[PDB]
């Protein structure tokens, strides 16, 4: 029988989710199972899990990112410039990839979108604002983007059915590793700017893998390495979330987890 908002509003409580607090989620609908109302049913659970003065944070992306269509290239390739959609935060859709409820949760009343188009990140709660600006090119992930702020903001990343590998703000802490060899990418977004189009053309830390070794398409990439390490070595509240297990992580814990992994495995 689907799950109703009130059953998943309990487990989320006996999770460890508490009234005010910063959550972001990483959420795999096809393991929490069929819901009441939809991919609504949770976003509303979360919602009333986190209070009037709780937030919601998630890595919502946008499904016409052209990332791979001006990857590697010092200018937008010339079909591409001439036609590509502006990224308009307030129509673009979430990218499918990162989950399909992140399109519910970018559609809710209220909600705030940052203005990275490849990175952005959607906001729920009284401090969504704070949240989601400045988002820069070029701060995709690392200081001074939406996240930096979730993990100043007690943030707890709350993984529902989602594998190691989904774990974002761990890009926070490739972004700051003091290690050698890290990976680059340049790629080109269409802002708008004073309501028009403008590219902007930028190089960031690859997201895709910080080091070569990390970097195989199918990875494992190093977010994944360094969760795996993380949840086998750390006390975290698992239980279910409908049909999902689920785990509620302290953001700034693995982070530092991870910066000191990587600095331990990789020479300055
Ligand atoms: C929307 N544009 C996207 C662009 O943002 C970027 O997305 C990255 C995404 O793959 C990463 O997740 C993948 O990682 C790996 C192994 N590397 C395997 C499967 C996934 N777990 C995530 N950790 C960081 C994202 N920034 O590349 C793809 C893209 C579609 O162009
Ligand atoms: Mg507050």
């Amino acid at each position: 029988t689907p799950w109703s908002k009130s059953e998943l509003v309990r487990q989320l409580r006996d999770l460890g989710v508490r009234s005010g607090d910063m959550v972001m989620p990483h959420v795999s609908l096809r393991a929490v199972g069929p819901l009441a109302d939809g991919p609504q049913t949770l976003v509303d659970a979360l919602i009333e899990a986190v209070g009037p003065t709780g937030n919601i944070l998630a890595f919502v992306s946008w499904r016409d990112s052209p990332y791979e269509q001006t990857l590697g290239h010092d200018a937008p390739p010339a079909a591409i410039a001439q036609s590509w959609p502006a990224f308009d935060p307030d129509h673009a859709p979430a990218y499918p990839g990162f989950g399909a409820i992140n399109e519910f949760i970018r559609t809710y009343p209220g909600c705030r979108r940052s203005a990275h188009p490849d990175a952005s990140m959607a906001a729920i709660g009284p401090d969504a604002a704070w949240l989601v600006a400045p988002h820069e090119m070029g701060a995709a992930y690392g200081p001074r983007s939406p996240i930096a702020r979730f993990l100043a903001h007690a943030g707890k990343i709350l993984s529902i059915g989602a594998g190691p590998d989904a774990v974002t703000a761990l890009h926070y802490a490739e972004a700051v590793a003091r290690i050698e060899g890290k990976r680059r990418v340049t790629y080109s977004m269409p802002l708008l700017r004073e309501g028009k189009r403008v590219w902007v053309t930028t190089s960031d830390w690859d997201s895709n893998g910080i080091l070569d070794e990390y970097a195989a398409p199918d990875g494992p990439d190093a977010v994944e390495r360094i969760a795996r390490d993380y949840l086998a070595r750390t006390r975290v509240a698992q239980g279910p979330v409908g049909g999902a297990q689920s785990r509620l992580i302290d953001a700034a814990d693995i982070v530092s987890f991870g910066i000191e992994w990587l600095e331990a495995r990789h020479a300055a």
